[PDB]
């Protein structure tokens, strides 16, 4: 038993700044943060609107005294509003007093982040996924849920990267990052969009295997190696995302710590795509983990 | 459809309560409730005393003067101490402010709860665990972790059900109620402890066969039923806990949501077990989880 799990970040400084915003009868959640309010934009939408809502010309109709921000039930009165990108910018009189250190960041495919999952304001649980390829995300979201962000925490400061606006007919998940800038070509009506074909995230599959030989299980390695190039031509014939030279050097430590080379940890992994694992296992598992990280891997070792 | 993830609760209403306790070189994490810090006994040894410690021994050669707390960069002044079982709590002449309303509860075997993994009083990670069978369970704790606490939340109320004090060489983890009780026959000395051999949870299996089929994977269903009876035969032959009446009651309302009356899910598994996934995977996965209870399956899925 390894121990490698996937882990949520502590979820109390994104707890301390989630709220609840309604306008008429619509409800979701908000994150608030010194004194502004951030959230879905659709929230001022009504059943009429949602299939192709003309969003500038719905906040026309709303003032200030349209939005009710609450805090469990504490109203926060709302003094300003305006509309950025897929989301509304709330001002509010009050700053949140529980502001944690914080930034913006637009995730890549391919990272990980975890998810508070909220309803009417009120945190319901907490998970660890990934940014798919494609640009969606595999969730867990009931109705009410729009406006549960996504974070990851470095020491002391949250790093916001996720805002969640919608399902897709596969019953995956879009949404956008703190600017209000979707992830991947949606956008926020309730029409079927489709998303593009998914890979799988080859980072996180050497991640994975390199969490193996860490373990000591190594049966998969071999005395060969390959060129990049040549192992991104390989990937994509197995629907793999070619490798960057970020990836590589992401795994630098990994490869240090087990002194295995990235390429020839490329070349163990080519040839479990063109053999299979043949019966074997690897951690315990028949089929390849892409959501475990290198980061995770790292972080998982020593305490 | 809703999806479905391992999910734990959110770990604020804990984090407000972690802090560190030291006594000599020996550092590990407690839990400070109102004017009370839990933690680990054996923060009290040295290394050569874990081998083959005598608690009461240990205790009495300590003062409250013996134990450093830390909540964050403010030092907590101990003025009284007491072991019960295999934990020690501290009294500090500081109340914490962030105390959640809580209690205290011993979990049984199938229930799942949350972990908040600490290191030097800073939480680190959040995921969800059960109490297995025989009475580990499957962690993710390194060095330091000592005094981290599971917990569930109903409400606004924090149930705590475990505190974290070891590995066995299998990597599998035991540790105490908030009682200090250990679960299982585990006990608080450094030595090499195996565990009694494991059962299959079979109510959360059949909870996530449920949670399957809500999320449309439902390859497995089949036209066969059974008894209770002829199905808790084939459980316990391949080494799944019984079915009661009680639990067959459990699964209700996943029943209802489904269609898929109890005893019909009972079937689909017993047909899993006798045949194998022939390579198929279940919400991804290629193996039969049990780590999911029913109350987690509804929580997500309706
Ligand atoms: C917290 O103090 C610490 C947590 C463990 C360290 C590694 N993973 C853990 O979960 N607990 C301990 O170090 C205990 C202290 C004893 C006095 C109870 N000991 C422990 O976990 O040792 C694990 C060893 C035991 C011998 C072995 F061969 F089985 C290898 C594992
Ligand atoms: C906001 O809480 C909500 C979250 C979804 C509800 C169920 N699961 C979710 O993730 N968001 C929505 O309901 C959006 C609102 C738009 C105006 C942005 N609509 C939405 O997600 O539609 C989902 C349907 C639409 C396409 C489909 F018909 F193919 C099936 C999914």
């Amino acid at each position: 038993h390894s121990g490698f799990r996937k882990m949520a970040f502590p979820s109390g400084k994104v707890e301390g700044c989630m709220v609840q915003v309604t306008c008429g009868t619509t409800t979701l959640n908000g994150l608030w943060l010194d004194d502004t309010v951030y959230c879905p934009r659709h929230v001022i939408c009504t059943a009429e609107d949602m299939l192709n809502p003309n969003y500038e010309d719905l906040l026309i109709r709303k003032s200030n005294h349209s939005f009710l921000v609450q805090a469990g039930n504490v109203q926060l009165r709302v003094i300003g509003h305006s509309m950025q990108n897929c989301l509304l910018r709330l001002k509010v009189d009050t700053s949140n007093p529980k502001t944690p250190k914080y930034k913006f960041v637009r995730i890549q495919p391919g990272q990980t982040f975890s998810v508070l999952a909220c309803y009417n304001g009120s945190p319901s649980g907490v998970y660890q996924c990934a940014m798919r390829p494609n640009h969606t995300i595999k969730g867990s979201f009931l109705n009410g849920s729009c406006g549960s962000v996504g974070f990851n925490i470095d020491y002391d400061c949250v790093s916001f990267c996720y805002m969640h606006h919608m399902e897709l007919p596969t019953g995956v998940h879009a949404g956008t990052d703190l600017e209000g800038k979707f992830y991947g070509p949606f956008v926020d009506r309730q029409t079927a969009q489709a998303a593009g074909t998914d890979t799988t995230i080859t980072l996180n599959v050497l991640a994975w295997l390199y969490a193996a030989v860490i373990n000591g299980d190594r049966w998969f390695l071999n005395r060969f190696t390959t060129t990049l190039n040549d192992f991104n031509l390989v990937a994509m014939k197995y629907n793999y995302e070619p490798l960057t030279q970020d990836h590589v050097d992401i795994l630098g430590p990994l490869s240090a710590q087990t002194g295995i080379a990235v390429l020839d940890m490329c070349a163990a992994l080519k040839e479990l795509l063109q053999n299979g694992m043949n019966g074997r296992t690897i951690l315990g598992s028949t089929i390849l983990e892409d959501e475990f990280t290198p980061f995770d891997v790292v972080r998982q070792c020593s305490g």
